[PDB]
């Protein structure tokens, strides 16, 4: 399994490392998939690069 997670910029390294660990564990547990088979990619979005309803995250 390969997971990619788009999140807004601004979080600490430590919190991102938690995200990676906890998502990986959830995938492994859910699927009975070996933990070493699980890859996670965190993709940070600049606040001026994410829209909801046509309005920026930076607003
Ligand atoms: C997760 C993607 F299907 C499995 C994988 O990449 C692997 O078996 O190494």
């Amino acid at each position: 399994p390969i997971a990619q997670i788009h999140i807004l910029e601004g979080r600490s390294d430590e919190q991102k490392e938690t995200l990676i660990r906890e998502v990986s564990e959830a995938i492994s547990r859910s699927l009975d998939a070996p933990l070493t088979s699980v890859r996670v990619i965190i993709t940070e979005m600049a606040k001026g690069h994410f829209g909801i309803g046509g309005e920026l995250a930076s607003k």
